[PDB]
C-alpha cells in the first residue's frame, strides 16, 4: 500500500494536542498524536512530511523514521521531531490493522497483560489512590519556589513549606504509597542538590528532570547526592540522547514521551538500550489519549517497563475524543481492544469540539 | 521602549528564508533572519513568541533570551530555536538603532576592522578565488557517495574519485589555498574515519561535520586518527551544546550559526567559551544577507574570530533583499556602515519578490 | 575618540585603595578602582598600560583587554592585573557616558532591577539583618584558629569553639539566615576538610576559598566530604583559571573579583561560562565604592547573578569619596542612575582625604 | 642575625632589570635579581617585602618564602612573586656567606662541576656554535608569523617561510646540533598542533611556550602530535604551577626561571618533583648576570638538571654590572668562585651606568 493524504486536526478546546492521519490507497488510516505548538507542528507536517511521505510505502517504518531525520532540529524534543514521531505512531497504527494486531503484538509480544499505573489536599489525596489500587503518585511541590527565583535559589523557609506535602502523605499512609517527585527542569544545579539532600527523610521513588536536560554531565554531581534515582527525561529525543544519558553514568528510571522523542520506533530502542543498563523504561503520558494508549502498548511489550502513568478518572474529555481507552482497573491499566492502537478518532467529533483541519496530498504537495 | 508588533515576511522566490521584524512604540524596528522551515518557523513566532513579548522591553535582551528557551525543544537547532534566534538578532539591530552603534561595537568593540573569508571546475576556481585575494575555499565531494549507501560504506573507488578535485587544486596553486572539507554530517564513524585518513596528503585545513552531531562522545575517535581538526557545528544548538562539544576533548574549530544556535546572544557566549579553550570561532552563512551580515558583526568583534564565510559575488538577490551588504576587497569582509546592523530591507520589495507577510500585536495575541 | 591621559589617585586614609581615571579627547572620563597594593599597581599602570594605550580608542574593550594580557603574571590576582582590571572598568564607564547607557544594559540588559545582598555579637547581628530584609550574612570564625597552627592543624576544642557562632545564629533566628563561611585560603587540605565535615549540622550555604586555590584539583577531594557548595574565587584570575575551576566538577559558587580578575570584561565571560555549567556567580565586594558599584551592573545583567555581597551601611567613607552609590532596600541593592557607573569621583575630595595623585600622557611616556 | 636593609637598584641602560639587596647587621649583603617591570617590581620590594622582613633573621629561609606568599598574585610570575623571587635570591647569597659555602653547596652538593650550555645566518650561527663546542641551539622563527594573526592562524607558505632557518641548519650541521624551538606562548591551540606536527621532519630537541600556559590541560592535545617534548615554562610559577604541568600527562622538559617562580627556594623543590616524574629541568637565562649565576649553582646542584642556557660571549655589559661571572670552555658552564653566588655588583657601577637606588630600613617602613 502507499500514502495518499496527511491530514491533521486540532481543537479550539484542547490548543496543545495535534492528530495526524496518515490515510493510504487501501482505506487504512492510521493515527497519530502530539502535545505542545500543536499550529507550529501542524505546519511542519504539511511543509515537511507531505512532500516526502505521499507515495511511500507505510510499512517500511525504520526507514521512513530515518526520511524524516531533520539536518536541523534532530536529537531534540523540537517541533519537527514532534511532528515525525506523531506520524510514526500513526505508521504503528497502520502496521497493526494491516495485520490485524495489537501494537504491542508488533512490537514482540504481551510480555504483560496489564502494568501498574501511578496519578499527579495532599494527604486527603493519597488515601483516596491506595483505596483504589494506586501505590504510587506524583507531586511538584517545588515549582512554585523555582519560579519566584528561576531555579538559582531556595530560602530554607520555603524548602520547609514545600516539604510539607511528603509529611502530611507519610502521616496519612506511612510506606503504602511510592511519592515521585516531578520538578519540570526547573532548578540550576546547587539549589537542586540542596532539594535532593532534603528529601532523604521521605523516602521518595525518584527525582524527575532535577535539572535542564541540556548538559547531561552535570547529573552526574546531582546522584552523588540525590538519595533517589534520576528520572530523566520526557525532554529528551531519539536513542541518541539516551546514550548519552547513559554515558553518565548516573541515568535511573528512564523516562520518554513517544510523542516527544522519535515515536514508537525510537522509544522501543531507547527501551531495549535502558534494560541492557539494568534500568527500567517509564513513558510519559497525561496529555493526550493516543500517546497514554500508544505508551500502554510500549508498556505491555517491554520488559523492563516499570508503570505506565495516567489521567486520574480519564470521565474527561478524552472519551469525546476517540472511540476507546484504555482501561485502569484495580491501579492496573492495559490497551483498549483490538488491531493497532485499538482506537480511532471519535464519529462527528465536530458535535462536541471546534474542530479544524489541513489536509496534504499528491495535488499539494 | 516596547515591542509593539512581530512581523514575519517570506518571499515564494526563496522559500527556505525567514524575516522577523520587531516593531517598537519608539517607530525602532529590528530586523532578524533565519533559515529552513520558514513556514513553520513562522507559524511559532506568531505562536508562542509573540504573546509572551508584545509589551516587553526590547532592550532586555539576555532576560528575553532566557524567556523564550522552550520546555522542550532546547539545546537544539529546531524551529522554536530557530525562530527564538532570528528574534534575537532583531533584538539586536534595535540595541543598535537605540544607541547608533553597530552591532559589533555593542558586543565588546572592533577588535578587527575586516576578517579574512571563504568561498564554497575545481582547479579553475581555486585560481579564480587566489587571484582576487581569497585563500581559502570549501568543498563537499563526498556528499555523492554518502547518499548512495546512507553514509554507511564507501568503496575504495568512490573515495579515490572524491579525492580528485584535492588533487587537482594542490596541482593548480599548491600550498597557497586553505581547503575546507565539508561533509554535511553525512557518514557513520568509521567510513568517517577512513575519509579522514584518506585526506592525510592533501594537507586539508578543518573537517567539518564529519558524522551527526548527537552524541559527541563519537568525536574522540574520530579526532584520533583525522589529520585536520573537526570543524563542528552550525547544526549544534546552545552554548550547553558547546559544552558538551568542549568536553568531548576533540573540539576543533567552533562553528555555530547565529541563526540556528540561539542568535547573537548564544553565539556570542559560545565564542568567549571556545576562547578558553584555545580555540576559534567561525561563523556560519551562505544563507540570507542578514545572517551574514550578523556574523560578520560577530566576527569583527570576537577576538577568537577566524574567518567569516561568504558568498562567491554575492550580484545575487541579495542586494535586492536589503538595502546594504557586507562589503568584500581582497579576500577580507567587513560590515555596512551605520547603527546596529546597518541594513534594512529593500524599500518596496514588492516588486521584485513575492512577499508574504503576517503580523502580531496585542489585539491578536 | 581617543585616550589622552591616565590618571592614578590614591588617598592615605585608605591605603588599599587605587583609581584609575581613563581622559580621553572628547572629555569622557572613565573610573575604575582596584584593591590592595595600590602603590605598586599605580607604578605599573604609568610604567606598563600608559605606553600601550595612550592615543588608543577606549571603545576597542576586547582588544584593549587582550593587549593587555602579560608575558607574565597573567591567569592571576597579581598587581598587573589588578591594574589592567582597574583600567577595563574605566573603559566599560567611558563607553557607557558615550552612549548614554548604564553598565548593566551595555552587558546585555538589565535581567532584574535589583539583586539580594548579604553583608560578612553573631546573635545579635544575625536578628538585626533579618529585620532589616537581609536574609544572608557571611562569617569567618576559624581565622583565629589557622593563624595558630598556618593551617596545617586545628585542636578538636578549637574547632569547637569556632563552631559556637552558628549554634548562636541559628538558636536566634533559626532557618531564616543563610550562613556563608569565609576561609580566607588559609588551611591546608585535611583540617579543611575536617572542619567542613564538622559544619554539617549547621546548614551552611557555601564554603569560601576553603584551601588555597593554586592547585585546583585538590578541591575534588574537599567536594566529596563538604556538606555545601564550594565558593571559588575571588583569588582566581582570567577566564582561563575558571575554565580550571569547572574542568575539576568539583565548581560550586563561582566567585570572582572584578578589579582582581581581569575586569568586566574577563568577569562578564566568566558569568556566562558559569552558566552553561549550571552554577551562579557572586561577585565580591567590601572593596571600594567603585567595585561595588560596577558589580551591583554585572549583577543585574548576568542572568545567573545570585546574590551581590556589599558593605553593611556603606554612611561611611563611601559617600565622601563618589557622587553616588548603588542604594540597598529592603535586602535588595541597585545601581545608581545614570550612565556607565552612575558615579564620578566626588568633588574637591581632597578637602576629606589626603589625596595624590599621577598622571601619564603623549609627553610622558 | 637580622635583615636592617632593603636596597633597589636599576640601571637606566637596562630597564627591565632590577636588583636587590639585602642587608643584615652582620653586614652580609645578599644580591638578587629579576626581569620585566623594573620599577614596578621596586615598589612592591619596599611596599609589601620591605615591612614583612626587617627586623627578621635571613637565615629562615622556607620559612621567609611562605610568609612572603600573598593572598592574591600567588601561583604566578606576576610582580610580586618577581620581587619575592629576587629576594629569595639575595637570602640564598647570604646563607652561602654566612657558612662560607657557594649556593650549590648549600642545594646539595656539586653533583657536577660543569654543565653543557646552549645558545639563542641560521647556517653559519650553527657552524660556530659546533666549532666552540656548543651543540645546542634555541630559535624562534615562528613569532613574526604569530604576531601578524595573533596566533590565530598560519598560512603555509608563511610556515613553509619558518621552516628554511631548520632547512639551513640541517643541511649546514646535519644531526650534530640540537635544535630547540621557542614559541614564547604565541599561538592558539590548532596552529600550535599544525607547526609541531611540520616540524617533523627536522629532529627538534623541544618544543617551547607552544600555547599560553594559563589552562594547561590543552598541553595534553598538544602532546598527541608533536614530535618533540613540550618545554614548559619560564611563565610557570611556585611549585603548585609544576604540580599542575606534571598532573596533565604531558610534561616535558621541565622549564623555570628561578626570578620568576619564587625563587631557589621554589625552583629546587620544583626540580626534585620533576625527577620524580623522570623529567629533566632546564633553567631559564639570558636575562641578568645574577639569574645566569644562581641558575648555574641550581644546575650543577640538581641532578636532573640537563643544560643550563647562556648568553653567546656574555664581552657584554654583564662584567660591567658585577664583579665575576659564570665562565664558559668548550660549551659548558661553571660558576664563579666563593661563597654564595660567587659575585657582588661592580665597585662605583655609577661610572658605567645611570644608577638609581632605593631603600627601606627600620625608620621607613
Ligand atoms: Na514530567
Ligand atoms: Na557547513
Ligand atoms: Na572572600
Ligand atoms: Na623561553
Amino acid at each position: 500500500m502507499k500514502i495518499t493524504k496527511l491530514e491533521t486536526v486540532r481543537v479550539a478546546e484542547r490548543t496543545n494536542l495535534l492528530w495526524v492521519l496518515v490515510h493510504t490507497d487501501e482505506g487504512i488510516t492510521g493515527l497519530g498524536e502530539t502535545f505542545f505548538g500543536a499550529e507550529t507542528v501542524e505546519t511542519y507536517v504539511h511543509e515537511y512530511i507531505a512532500p516526502r511521505v505521499i507515495g511511500r510505502d507505510p510499512l517500511q517504518i525504520d526507514l521512513l523514521a530515518q526520511d524524516l531525520v531533520g539536518y536541523l532540529g534532530f536529537r531534540s524534543s523540537g517541533a519537527e521531531v514532534r511532528g515525525n514521531s506523531a506520524f510514526d505512531i500513526a505508521l504503528w497504527d497502520i502496521f497493526g490493522k494491516a495485520t490485524n494486531q495489537p501494537i504491542a503484538q508488533l512490537l514482540g509480544g504481551f510480555s504483560r497483560r496489564e502494568i501498574r499505573t501511578y496519578n499527579t489536599r495532599a494527604d486527603e489525596l493519597a488515601h483516596s489512590l491506595l483505596e483504589d489500587g494506586i501505590t504510587a503518585m506524583k507531586i511538584w511541590p517545588f515549582d512554585a519556589a523555582a519560579e519566584k527565583t528561576r531555579g538559582q535559589y531556595i530560602s530554607m523557609p520555603d524548602l520547609k513549606s514545600a516539604l510539607e506535602p511528603f509529611e502530611k502523605i507519610r502521616k496519612a499512609v506511612g510506606d503504602k504509597m511510592d511519592i515521585m517527585v516531578e520538578f519540570h527542569s526547573m532548578w540550576q544545579l546547587l539549589p537542586a542538590m540542596q532539594i535532593a539532600k532534603a528529601l532523604t527523610p521521605y523516602q521518595t521513588f525518584w527525582h524527575e528532570d532535577p535539572i535542564k536536560m541540556d548538559s547531561l554531565s552535570s547529573l552526574t554531581r546531582y546522584a552523588a547526592v540525590s538519595p533517589a534515582p534520576i528520572s530523566a527525561s520526557e525532554t529528551l529525543g531519539s536513542r541518541w540522547a539516551f546514550r548519552d544519558l547513559l554515558e553518565t553514568g548516573a541515568a535511573g528510571v528512564v523516562m520518554l514521551d513517544i510523542s516527544w522523542c522519535g515515536g514508537l520506533s525510537e522509544a522501543r530502542k531507547i527501551a531495549s538500550m535502558a534494560e541492557a543498563w539494568h534500568l527500567p523504561v517509564a513513558p510519559h503520558n497525561c496529555t493526550g489519549p493516543v500517546v497514554l494508549c500508544a505508551s500502554t502498548h510500549l508498556s505491555l511489550n517491554a520488559p523492563n517497563a516499570l508503570v505506565q502513568e495516567s489521567v486520574r478518572a480519564f470521565k474527561t474529555w478524552y472519551r469525546d475524543l476517540v472511540t476507546a481507552l484504555p482501561e485502569v482497573k484495580n491501579g492496573m491499566i492495559t490497551v483498549p481492544p483490538g488491531a493497532g492502537l485499538g482506537m480511532e478518532l471519535h464519529p462527528d467529533i465536530e458535535k462536541t469540539f471546534t474542530v479544524s483541519r489541513r489536509f496534504s496530498d499528491a495535488a499539494s504537495i
